[PDB]
DNA sequence: AAAAA
DNA sequence: TTTTTGC
DNA sequence: TTTTTGC
DNA sequence: AAAAA
């Protein structure tokens, strides 16, 4: 029935287990910090399987036949079934470890090793931290304090709304056949998310595309609206967490009145090129969820013995590189039936 | 992957 | 070298 | 038991 | 922490 792989499941943002997949999303974290990678991506697929579920878990009796749940994730569910309440993450919750690198970790240019190195001095407030000579932050770490209440404000449907008209006028300004899809939590239908982001990919000069990723920021800087800025350089492709494609991570000024206290919003925006027969790749590979990447991975490797990743397909058996002119083409390819955007919230 | 430190 | 960034 | 768990 | 080899 239900499949161990996110990429064999339809997932929507309408969850029935919102109190399980909490208290999971909590140990999963938890593990996070402590770098127990096994046990952390453990309690990250019980989460997501259940986030699948097309009902509400009442009894022990419906966990049955659901996989990624062993005896750990099935006690968390019995404990949750009768107090309404999950004891294990309510005391996740209140330890300083936790909380503080939950603290730090939500800070652009802050990840687990400067939350951990933080969390040793003594530390325990993002004050005491700011407020430090001893310190020295990065061009990344200053920004995020400078725009903290506001990045951490996230994102909502009309804010990302405006941003896309905002970046496919300024796309178009410098290249008009150019192709620009908005990617990541918005592509899949959601709400709210923690950034914008978008495809960039026109039908191509090889050193005008180099040049279209600067062209775009320095025009936003001229008119002031590039608060942060930072751009990167663009076969069998494995142990590389970022694609090899040209890309950018900024954080812009929205003015108010462009979305339909001070006037303006700065919002976190990824911006990837990319050439155009990587399009579907590119665009699959942006989409997302987490959960669903790395499962497509999976299956791919350990069911297709194939080869997944942001820039191509390829087969191992036959040792030819699968094109594909769509999303569509690569799940035919992977022999995995189409889950459309909104449906790979896993 | 790149780029900062 | 080590850290951060992304779905 | 030992290995794998995403690029 | 769970599942495969
Ligand atoms: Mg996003
Ligand atoms: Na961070």
């Amino acid at each position: 029935k239900i499949s161990q792989y996110a990429c064999q499941r339809r997932t929507t943002l309408n969850n029935y287990n919102q109190l399980f997949t909490d208290a999971l999303d909590i140990l999963a974290e938890n593990d996070e910090l402590r770098e127990n990678e096994g046990s952390c991506l453990a309690f990250m697929r019980a989460s997501s399987v259940l986030k699948s579920l097309p009902f509400p878990i009442t009894s022990m009796k419906d966990t049955e036949g659901i996989p990624c749940l062993g005896d750990k994730v099935k006690s968390i569910i019995e404990g949750i079934i009768e107090d309404g309440e999950s004891s294990e993450a309510k005391a996740v919750l209140n330890d300083e470890r936790y909380k503080s690198f939950k603290l730090f970790t939500s800070v652009f240019g802050v990840g687990l090793k400067t939350a951990e190195k933080w969390f040793r001095m003594g530390f325990r407030t993002l004050s005491k931290i700011q407020s430090d000579k001893s310190l020295r932050f990065t061009q990344m770490q200053k920004a995020g304090f400078l725009y903290y209440e506001d990045l951490v404000s996230c994102v909502n449907r009309p804010e990302a709304e405006a941003v896309s008209m905002l970046v496919k006028e300024a796309v178009v300004t410098f290249l008009p056949d150019a192709l620009v899809t908005m990617t990541g939590g918005f592509r899949r239908g959601k709400m709210t998310g923690h950034d914008v982001d978008f495809l960039i990919t026109s039908p191509a000069t090889e050193d005008e595309e180099q040049q279209l990723l600067h062209k775009v920021t320095d025009f936003w800087k001229q008119q002031g609206l590039l608060l942060y800025c930072d751009i990167l350089e663009s076969p069998s492709r494995k142990v590389d967490a970022l694609d090899h494609f040209q890309k950018c991570f900024l954080i812009l000024k929205l003015d108010h009145g462009r979305v339909h206290g001070k006037g303006w919003k700065a919002i976190r925006v990824d911006l990837v090129m990319c050439p155009y027969d990587r399009r579907a790749f590119a665009l699959l590979g942006w989409t997302g969820s987490r959960q669903f990447e790395r499962d497509l991975r999976r299956y791919a490797t350990h069911e297709r013995k194939m080869m997944l990743d942001n820039h191509a397909l390829y087969d191992r058996t036959k040792r030819v590189f699968l094109e594909a002119e769509s999303e569509e083409e690569i799940f035919a390819h992977l022999g995995l039936d189409y889950i459309e955007p909104w449906e790979r919230n896993a």
